[PDB]
Order: structure tokens, then sequence, then C-alpha cells
């Protein structure tokens, strides 16, 4: 099941679509976890709310200016938190002339600029908004709602707003705790993602260190940061396997646990993220390396192990649990397909 390890596409039917943990572990079974990111495009009927007309007055709390500093596809983005702003001022300076996406004609020539002006003049990126755009009655994939094994520990649990404009950018990570994450494209302009598999993390980890060997010392889990851009060009360079996607409007993302991804937008859009989990992470959960120098998420993994690994509570307590993650392995909950 996906020997590839390549970007995965579903099309759930509205019955399919309905259970969305169940739906996670069909693509489990079909190896999309593999990838360590995967695209689904929901039913043409569903939608999450009925307009996006309402949300001018909408604050977004600490924008972000994007300092990118670097050369030859390695570098450091700086953020400069900028007062807050509504999303109709946002708005109209991603549209603006100074701000507004370059014209292209296939994606190839966007990512060349993106790859070519990501130290110029730095985009404001709306990111880390509390907040959803799901109406009340939605009950498919509502990411303030998901249910999965992660509400146990219950702010990570919690929905995020990211309003976004050309050239703005998220560097290469993993999720929190190595956890899932989903992300909905609620409007606008595309996102394009890059992902490396889970099984090719360690190889991403050591060229990272490799280049930025000041941050490694100060910092094992640097990446978690969220500073580091590095091209697919030198990815392609040092024989890092990647794969690439274009997120449109009204699609998801699917991040599996310690699946490293980075990408940039199109320009004026909105996407809303969360974090879950599955019995499969758990494992991920208590292996995770994190952040030592910033007083970071952090979830304690007693409660997952004293629920769904009773038997090796004991061991992992006592530092003898020795279980090594097979990233191939799909979620126990796969075994229904
Ligand atoms: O488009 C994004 N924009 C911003 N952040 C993103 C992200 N993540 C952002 C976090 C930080 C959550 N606090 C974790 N993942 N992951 C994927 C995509 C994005
Ligand atoms: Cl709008
Ligand atoms: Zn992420
Ligand atoms: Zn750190």
């Amino acid at each position: 099941l996906n020997p590839s390890a390549r970007i995965m596409t579903f099309y759930p039917t509205m019955e399919e679509f309905r259970n969305f943990s169940r739906y996670i572990a069909y693509i489990e079974s079909q190896g999309a976890h593999r990838a360590g990111l995967a695209k689904v495009v929901p039913p043409k009927e569903w939608k999450p709310r009925a307009s996006y007309d309402d949300i001018d007055d909408l604050v977004i709390p600490a924008p972000i200016q994007q300092l990118v500093t670097g050369q030859s596809g390695l570098f450091t983005q700086y953020n400069i938190q900028k007062k807050a702003m509504t999303v109709r001022e946002f708005r109209k300076i991603a549209n603006s002339d100074k701000y507004c996406t370059p014209r292209y004609s296939e994606f190839e020539e966007l990512e060349r600029k993106y790859w070519k002006n990501l130290t110029f003049n730095p985009p404001i990126y709306g990111a880390d908004v509390n907040g959803t755009l799901y109406e009340k009655h939605v009950d498919e994939w509502n990411i303030g709602r998901l249910r999965t094994i992660l509400d146990l520990v219950e702010g990570v649990n919690t929905p995020y707003l990211y309003f976004g404009m050309w050239k703005t950018s998220f560097a290469w990570h993993t999720e929190d705790m190595d956890l899932y994450s989903i992300n909905y494209l609620h409007f606008g302009e595309p996102k394009s993602w890059y992902s490396v598999p889970p099984e090719h993390g360690k190889r991403l980890e050591r060229l990272a260190k490799g280049f930025f060997p000041g941050s490694a010392q100060s910092c094992e889990a640097f990446l978690r940061h969220k500073m580091t851009l590095i091209s697919p060009l030198m990815l392609k360079k040092y024989g890092i396997p990647f794969d690439k996607v274009t997120q449109e409007a009204g699609e998801f993302m699917i991040t599996f646990p310690y699946g490293y991804h980075a990408g940039f937008n199109h320009g004026f859009n909105c996407a809303e993220s969360t974090n879950f989990a599955t019995r499969r992470w758990i494992e991920y959960g208590k292996q995770a390396v994190l952040c030592s120098c910033r007083k970071m998420v952090k979830i304690s993994m007693d409660v997952f192990v004293r629920k769904f690994q009773p038997e090796r509570y004991k061991l992992w307590k006592a530092g003898k649990d020795n279980t090594v993650i097979d990233h191939t392995l799909p979620t126990p909950e796969a075994a229904e397909f």
C-alpha cells in the first residue's frame, strides 16, 4: 500500500464523509499516511458555512510580518508581530499592488517566483487566530469538534484561522507532539504544500542540523520554532524524498504523525486548522522530541498509555519501553478495511 509514499487525493461520498475518524482510518488502510500528507475533496453538496460575507470586522489579534533571510535555497523566517487588524484591512493590503499575487501561466512559474522573491517585500500573515468559520449545525468534519481520542487531554484541541496573502509561508515542521492536523481552505487563492514522508523525516532533520548547527546546539528540536525554509531544489540536491500538492478552496489537507510539511499561500485566502489523534499517534506522542529552549506545547502521555497501552504502562514509566515505530503501518482502527 502506497510504496512510493506519494500524496494521495480522496473523493469521499456523503455517506463515507459523515464519519471523520472512520474515513481517516480508511485513507490509512490505502497507505495515505506514508506521504505524510493527504488531500480530501469533500462531496460537492457539502459546505461548512453559507457565505463568508460577514467577517470584515473579524479581528486578527496578532498579524505577523514575515521577514525571510537567506540564499541558495536555505532561509530563516523572522516574525514581527504587528498590531491587531480586521479581515477588511488585511484583504485591502493582500489585494493591493504592493502585495498582490504576480501574473503567471502555470503553478511552476508562481513556485519559481516564490523561491526567487521570498526575501523581498515581507508579507503579513494573519496567522493563529483563535476561531472557526464553521456554522454550529455542521456535523461533518467540524474542525472545532472532531471528537477524536485527543479530546482526552481536555489548548491545541481548539481551531485556528489563517488569513494569507501572496508569499506568506509556513516553515518546515511536524505538528506539536507529532500529532495529526486537518486544514480546510475556506476561501480564496490556493495554498501550496511540500511534504517529506514520515519514514524520511530523520534525513530532513539531519540535513537541517548540518545547515543550522548553531540552532541545533541551542535546541534539539529547533524545526519546531517554525523558522526554517528549505527549497525543493535543496531537498532534491541532498536526496531528501518529498512531494508537492496545491490545495484549492473547499479542500482539506491531512498531515499525519511525524509528517514534515512547509508551503506558501498564492494570495488572499482563509484556512482553518486543529490537531487530532488516532490510536496510532499515542506511540509517536511518547517518542516525540520536544523544543527545550522555549517555555512550547507539551501533552502528558500518561493518560493515553494507561487507557490504550495498560500492558506497557509500568515498563514505559520505568523507561524499559524500547518500541521502534514503523511509519508504514496503518492505524489499528483501519482493521475493518
Ligand atoms: Cl472575504
Ligand atoms: Zn502544520
Ligand atoms: Zn527550541
